[PDB]
């Protein structure tokens, strides 16, 4: 199609302009994130059973819900945890299903068995949510004036900040943590002993008293549901202000302890709406917070102690800068060689248009701009530059070597290269597309953009076959005699390169003269590539310094909120002393529990990477100082999540072993079996570190209820629960503490401070008649060592076991070994692989199959291009040369065989394949002219030397910055750099000295002949 | 293309290899199903109202829910089954509606009307499952020996098998036909009355104790104050043992609450399901039904079910083995396999014919290479379009083979002509021949595709079926055309060697064949000249042929799809309602022993308490899987004869009426093998009047010869206690709440206090009154409803026994009371004829009684309407395409005139073997019309060329026929041989192949014999009448 566009420059210009406009609009509309969503759709079901035993919770809430959920469409697996007071059922759904529809179905299935569940949970209501536990940005309002209560600050936030943030563009939810104003019934612990508490009766009286008219403008506007109104409501001396309530309550609604750098604030979490540019949304939030800060009564200073958007923005900046600098370097190299400003301008114009077309296609398919997208964009710009530069170089050499006018030179050059261009486009497509077939969306994105960037070279089949030929036909002007080659650096460089080309041709002739030796050298290259590939660790994503670290203080099942705050303060002080933390906002609860008193979350934002340049000031080293040194206390399990990777799914050899099947075996029996299995796994060499992730059994106490005696007596079982409520009892609620606002009322013995332990099996219980009779007479409290949380997998109480494969042992091999080690365990116990293990069990041989398919397709396409069944074999043989350099560089650097490295290796393969195809095509053309194989090969090597050198130099120098990255996203950049740079260097040199040898060998072997 | 691919053989080979690889991958990814997916989205809303009769359930649950759902988007039709104690609502939505979204809408409407439903119904829960109503798979846990009893096997299945079966993808509903091992309590109404204790109060106390006890939130979390010990007191009073359930306290007297459950009830950890008795091959085993969700492939789902069962067996307790006694998809798999083998045989036969004619291995080889490439490309296109690997698509490929070879045959023959006559090099000969024949190839392909174009425009499920076949065939033909323009030219340019020096007609049998064909050609030339001598006579003969075609097509009966030997059937053993389960299973065992003794039955699963007609103690069904078709190759051992023998063996048994049916064809469309008829009652004529109309219609069906085995699916009325509760009395007495009435009714039925933790899972707690006491005639009268004030107010105050004959269940089809009248087509009468006979007899029934067809019958009526118009449109399109091809408005008329001969052949073929006008027949008719038109083109084009050259019209026709005898015979013979295995198929899937092959074979046979003697006549007559100009 080149001839058409060469004749119609305005046509090609129009096509390019359309592409550019589409790209601009696509960038305007494209979603932006750090990483694309890869996690399978997951539905979280949460329920709260106030004051319920973990075993009780498992028996009623967990089991029924889990059993009913079985049958939902595409329910890949079900995991359930039964803690005390609450239960969580994570339902992992197979990929391809819409999370929203799955959530609706889950809600309906919950409705099916709503009645069976206990009434208290029914009041609380089962909460179903699509798994989106991504708090991207956090806003906190500290007491700037030092005169604002935590609940007061929270009131200011909810009144103003809450709604405005909800209205802000791209905000999924703005859930809050700040403490509120709820009442807390605070009776003495002798209330039952002196007269009676019977708080159930008076709370029921509270609910009954609060009433509204049922019939129409007439209504009642009288309702007393407040601490002050509790002296006016009948609270059943007895309990009231008029009766004896005395100690009312305190701390309002005690909640998440929010301290921004040891300064009280209000917890206001924010999550980005899925599909919205995080950076731009952050900007919106910032402006809105400025306005609201001006609103604030000069005590509500807004602080951002956490914003993931910053790292996303800086990484995108790094990539975009890399693109711009690469274009600049391409300009530099093309000026160095061509020495014609217009010729320099041509590819500098062509390349961005193809990039914009890639952007358009990306928006069309729905792929979102992410660090993977942009990082691979930097991979294919070199390939983008390569095709434009080879086209324009072929055009200009004809203008120089011959006297063809720009139009004629363009026509002849396109006649020479066009078919090769088509073939190369097809080959690159067939080498990049197979990456999509992987069940990893990482590879899918790294495909889609790279595929449409080789089809940006296909847009170049509408540009480098349409626009670039047109531009060369018009922008290029005939060489000004030899004025382009003066006595300056440019001219000397040109002459020197001519001398170098002569030397190179002589060396290539020498190599061809003794083919056997150099083919043996190539076989040695194969061996070296193999051995380097073997001695290389495997990884999925290189972690980087996000600029923030998360700490969780796990403490014994329940610790006094004062004690938890003490430990939090200790951690915060340690961070403020020996760590470079810009903001160290601390929030109680949260962590794994979500509101657990023992649990505590520390969101600590590091300083700028510039001041933390020292390796000891890297997030890895900073987290290393935490979790030990200061941390590591026996009871105080303070662990810092070391920059949790945004795709929290990468696992090299993690084994999600689940001893799910109970088959009736007691919990004790399952514990025994778990111990035996983990010991044997440790013994077996195929297996590596094996742990029981479940928390070890903690000390506890049980109370065998005197239910039989309560049958004999007037004491009801609910009366026994009420007596517990008197002494060890809470979590009920009230309503309308402040107007329409619904708050809670909680009974607490001896006001706030009960200070009682011997209350266990000691308190008396007045019967239905009212006679004081200790339930301890027949009910007994006994010390125990029960488990903290009960985990059930797929409807079977399970012991989640996490293990890795031993060094050098295959992950699947180790999984088979795990199964065999289990084999022989007591009957009723079985295994069920989950997560990475489950997916691997489903299919793990996709990679070799699609690689072989890609090789076959490439061979067939090359056979079509060369019109022979033998010539492509050389192009196939070219491949390992590029791999050699990537392996060498990654080995010297010490970086692992990460996804970045693999994709860069594929890109290097593509570049070297393009160069080889060009070389061999030109050599074949010369041979078909009549020139002997040797001489034709030498001529092709001479001709296809300068474009290859220019391509390699430009791309390598563009990649060098990434290979020398300094923090702020350094990991991924250096992986990509190292890989691509090594591949480029070795690929280029070995190619220009071996591909002629390959063609010569094939020609001699298969007796290639003229047409 | 032609010259391009000729000059670059490597490129052509590369393209073909790419197509082959794509086909291989597509086959690897293509789904497999017997018939193209035609299942409409269906959602079954099931509810239970224990202690309520069919009338009570109808008026309290089914009516309200049906009214609410009425008006939903899509919702093609609504089927309501108000059984006694259970409500069923099958809502069938229109094809294409998102099943999940429809289910969501149903859930929303259920939410709307939930507040008006009985509270007990809410407690039981309304299960809205997007499932079908046909038991595709059965899983039976057989004990090795008496290690596990029925209850043990049922519990094991529920603990492990049930959840995993529900977990697999594609399953819609897993019915349980075993036991649940749930706490069974048996309160004595006599004892309760003697102690003046209401059963509801007992239920309340049991639920009270069953409820798990709780604690507070002080001493562990928040502010535990001085709690260094965890001291999170773990409630230890939950009751599991039946003794503990007995211990539950009841009304406490002055002496004490000595009255417990044990005093007035029998507590035992027995099974909860007493209404299902399952035996596999006369071996007691628990059973779990599996109904595939609509939209599932139902083969891969079966495979994954088998894999999951394998793993569970790996973890089964010693002595438990899973077994599948009834699988529908196995026939699908084996039939697809057989069709593939038939395709291979057809390829071999076509190769044989082409070698017999060309007599050169390479020239014969080229089309043989062409065939599979086109087939694989068609497979890839099918994958792109979503067409699954179906019997019709595979039929399309099998028919395609012979329609694909011909193009390559023509190309090769032209290349041979030029290479030999003009002494051209294979390259040059190929180039010139391709230059001359490319347009002809493209045109012929276009006409062929045109003939199939309208058949893709059918509507409905038959629309999908015809579309799949037609598109498959058309794509195959298009690929053949492309290959004949790309691959075949290259192969002829390179593979074809120059004609062997002095080719002495390949002396031998080939030489004899050539000489005999030359003599036959002379005789044929003389015959054609004789026909042309007196054109009027032979044209009159052709008009007579048209009349014969019309007569035959009128006589031919119309049907939907031929029945096949599925290899599995179902024996509905019906007993009078109320018949004890024990003797019902005894009769079922009699039937099973008869099966084992005489019939070739591999597996005979027998379940008592389940039937398509209804679920009851009398109801029973035997899912029997036959032995392999190879062992049952004898006609007497085919499924039909077996079913007839079973029916006759247990005929004349009103005490135990036994009816055997074959597995319903197209199970997705309908669950009834015979045509399904709904006798709805639009007008308020009345239930009794509807009964009278039903009986009258059934008598008419019995006397009508065209109808057989026409009966009411629902069981007859049984004498039952018609306990009525006005519930206004409940208002006056102070109860003012049906909840206590509901508790008493479910005490008569099955009351559930709640659930208790058992072993690893949670089992149920049931309180059913003792069997003898429960069946007590005046137990309801003697019992007292607990008043709101606790008063033992006599339940008889608003209880009226009033024993009366009552229907066991009620059916409301499309919001109208209806009676399901299933019927079978009598021998010698097609399904369409049987349905029309049912309609004719329906005329004369009283007003307000409306006839209706559902399932396959509805689709059959829909298919019948649109059949002729699309065929006429096919004829029109073909005529216009030919007119374009010949660049005249006269010449195409002859090619159109050719069609009736092929139609005659198809009609004769089906008439001789008694095959009705089914879907396969119409498909074969379309294909035959196409190929006959192709041959007519082949002859007429040469005739036209000769005429315009200067040869006289008669001379032109004669010479064209002489030159075309060999190609026409070759192509027709290739196609015919390719279709031969279909007509001669025997085994699983034999019926479909026999139908289509018979039609196509007859058509092609006449579309050649009649063609070679009338197409020249047609050309001569047209040339004379329309004065064809020599231009």
């Amino acid at each position: 199609m080149a001839r058409f566009f060469i004749d119609r420059p305005v046509f090609a210009w129009v096509i390019s302009l359309l592409i550019v406009l589409a790209g601009v609009l696509a960038i305007r509309f494209l979603p932006v994130a750090q990483y694309p969503d890869i996690a399978p759709p997951v539905v979280n079901v949460s329920a709260s059973y106030p004051g319920a035993s973990a075993k009780v919770v498992e028996e009623a809430v967990t089991a029924i819900i889990e059993r009913e959920m079985n049958g939902a469409p595409g329910l890949l697996y079900t995991k359930a945890t039964s803690s005390t007071g609450q239960a969580s059922l994570t339902l992992t759904f197979r990929q391809g299903v819409n999370a929203d529809l799955a959530a609706v179905e889950v809600q309906n299935r919950l409705k099916i068995v709503e009645s069976r569940l206990p009434e208290s949970v029914r009041r609380d209501g089962i909460y179903v949510e699509k798994a989106a536990d991504s708090i991207q940005l956090i806003v906190t309002l500290t007491s700037s004036s030092g005169r604002y209560d935590a609940m007061e600050l929270g009131e200011i936030a909810s009144s103003n900040v809450l709604q405005a943030l909800r209205r802000v563009e791209g905000v999924g939810k703005v859930e809050t943590w700040g403490a509120e104003y709820a009442m807390r019934i605070w009776p003495d612990p002798a209330k039952l002993t002196s007269m009676n508490l019977s708080a159930s009766d008076l709370v029921n009286a509270v609910r009954r008293h609060n009433a509204r008219l049922t019939v129409a403008t007439v209504k009642v506007d009288d309702t007393l549901v407040t601490p002050e109104q509790f002296g006016e409501i009948p609270l059943r001396g007895a309990i009231r202000l008029r009766d004896v309530a005395r100690v009312e309550f305190g701390q309002s609604e005690y909640g998440f302890v929010s301290r921004v750098n040891q300064m009280t604030a209000t917890g206001l979490a924010v999550k980005m709406a899925p599909g919205s540019n995080a950076v731009a949304t952050a900007k919106r939030i910032r402006a809105t917070l400025d306005e609201l800060s001006r609103y604030f009564p000069e005590g509500v200073s807004y602080n951002i102690p956490y914003d993931t958007s910053a790292f996303v923005e800086i990484s995108i900046r790094k990539v975009v800068s890399t693109l711009l600098e690469a274009m600049l370097l391409v300009f530099a190299v093309m000026y160095l060689f061509m020495q014609n400003f217009r010729a320099t301008l041509i590819p500098t114009l062509v390349v961005p248009v193809a990039l914009l077309g890639t952007f358009t296609v990306m928006l069309g398919l729905g792929f979102s701009i992410n660090v993977l997208t942009m990082f691979g964009m930097v991979l294919a710009i070199g390939i983008l530059v390569d095709d434009a530069i080879i086209v324009v170089e072929n055009v200009e050499r004809l203008m120089a070597e011959e006297g063809l006018s720009p139009h004629d030179a363009t026509v002849k050059a396109m006649r020479q290269i066009s078919g090769a261009i088509v073939g190369i486009t097809v080959v690159l497509v067939s080498v990049f597309v197979p990456m999509a077939f992987f069940s990893g969306a990482v590879g899918n994105i790294y495909r889609q953009f790279a595929v449409t960037l080789a089809v940006s070279i296909g847009f170049s089949a509408f540009l480098a076959l349409s626009l670039t030929p047109a531009l060369c036909a018009t922008l290029l002007r005939p060489i000004d005699a030899d004025h382009h080659e003066k006595r300056g650096f440019f001219g000397w460089f040109n002459r020197a390169f001519l001398r170098l080309t002569g030397r190179y041709r002589n060396a290539v002739a020498g190599i061809l003269a003794r083919p056997i030796r150099w083919m043996l050298v190539y076989a040695l290259v194969i061996g070296v590539v193999a051995l380097l590939f073997v001695r290389l660790p495997q990884a999925f994503l290189p972690e980087e310094d996000q600029g923030d670290f998360m700490i969780m203080v796990m403490q014994p099942e329940g610790t006094p909120m004062a004690e938890t705050m003490a430990n939090v303060g200790d951690v915060e002080r340690y961070l403020a002393e020996h760590e470079p933390v810009a903001y160290a906002y601390a929030v109680g609860g949260f962590s794994l529990y979500g509101d657990g008193t023992s649990s505590a979350m520390i969101f600590a934002t590091l300083k700028d990477w510039s001041e933390r340049r020292e390796a000891s000031q890297h997030v890895g080293a900073i987290v290393e100082r935490i979790n030990q040194r200061f941390a590591g206390l026996p009871n105080r399990t303070v662990y810092a999540m070391n920059s949790p990777p945004l795709p929290d799914l990468g696992s090299t050899s993690g084994f999600d072993f689940r001893l799910q099947d109970r088959g009736g075996v007691g919990y004790e029996a399952l514990v025994k079996a778990r111990d035996q299995l983990l010991a044997r796994a440790a013994e077996d060499p195929r297996l590596a570190n094996v742990m029981f992730a479940g928390q070890g059994e903690a000390p506890q106490i049980r109370l065998d209820i005197d239910r039989r005696k309560a049958e004999t007596l007037g004491v009801s079982m609910d009366e026994i629960n009420t007596t517990l409520a008197v002494m060890f009892g809470s979590d009920y609620i009230g309503d309308f503490m402040h107007g329409s606002q619904v708050r809670k009322v909680v009974v607490q013995a001896d006001g706030a401070k009960r200070l009682g332990i011997d209350d266990i099996g000691r308190l008396h219980v007045r019967n239905e008649q009212g006679e004081m009779v200790p339930l301890a007479t027949f009910a007994k409290a006994a010390w125990t060592l029960g488990p903290p949380q009960l985990t059930r997998y797929n409807g079977y109480p399970s012991f989640n076991l996490e293990g890795q494969a031993a060094p050098g042992y295959s992950s699947g091999e180790a999984m088979q070994a795990m199964e065999q080690l289990m084999q022989g365990l007591p009957e009723g116990i079985a295994h069920e692989w989950s997560g990475q293990s489950f997916e691997e069990r489903l299919s793990g041989a996709q990679a070799p199959a699609l690689f072989a398919l890609s090789v076959l397709i490439v061979f067939l396409a090359l056979a079509a291009l060369y019109e022979s069944w033998s010539i492509p074999l050389a192009v196939i043989l070219v491949v390992p040369l590029g791999v050699l350099g990537a392996l060498l560089g990654v080995s010297l650097r010490g970086l692992p065989n990460d996804i970045y490295f693999k994709v860069g290796l594929i890109t290097i393969i593509g570049l070297s394949a393009k160069n080889a195809i060009l070389i061999i095509e030109v050599a074949k053309d010369h041979y078909q002219e009549g020139m002997s194989l040797l001489q034709a090969t030498l001529e092709a090597a001479r001709l296809r030397l300068r474009p290859i050198v220019m391509t390699s130099l430009a791309f390598g120098f563009g990649v060098v910055p990434l290979a020398l990255s300094s923090g702020a996203g350094s990991g991924a950049q250096v992986a990509i750099g190292t890989g691509v740079l090594g591949g480029i260097v070795t690929a280029t040199v070995l190619a220009v000295f071996l591909v002629p040898l390959f063609f010569l060998v094939v020609g001699r072997l298969f007796r290639l002949r003229k047409a």
